[PDB]
């Protein structure tokens, strides 16, 4: 059919640098899916992967110490996304369980 | 404009992701001046500020955690630039003291 394979969990950092960050963390609830975007052109990290809401509001980035693996998979054409696993909204925390989509 | 005021020190990052970086870092020495370029249109960070050598060769960017203070000033019209204070070719590490020309 369509199939989804579970990968692993990651943390989303850089919230403080996200503008509407406060209101956007509102358009998201635990157990909700989020979109992933590869940014090989990111001047700070060529392995960068920003995270976004289904409404397309930036949430941050996949922690640098968890970048490499998924960055390589996405470059191979794999379709990746995440599901909000932990929120801790007042600390602007955010963890996800990444999945691969097989069409 | 015949006067310059010292601001604070900043770290230039992303060197490794810059083309010709090794060749370019060869043209630099401590005590040399570098140019700054505001890039508010950056898709990843609107406080983005790239750093270039006097011959306009890319070096990298001012750390994200040291962006804001300067990004704002530059957006207010102030002319800023830097001076190389620390240099480590092997580690492609670069630090500058920023100056406001006026």
């Amino acid at each position: 059919g369509d199939a989804a394979v579970a990968l692993d969990t990651v943390t989303v950092v850089g919230e403080r640098y996200v503008d509407d960050i406060v209101a956007t963390l509102t358009t998201l609830r635990v157990g909700m899916a989020v979109l992933l975007q590869r940014e090989s052109g990111n001047q700070y990290d060529d392995n960068a992967i920003s995270v976004w809401t289904l409404q397309h509001a930036k949430l941050g980035y996949i922690a640098r110490y968890q970048n490499q693996p998924y960055a390589t998979l996405m470059d191979q054409g794999q379709r990746l996304y995440g599901i909000v696993t932990v929120l801790d909204q007042q600390k602007q925390h955010l963890e996800l369980m990444l999945w691969r989509l097989e069409h």
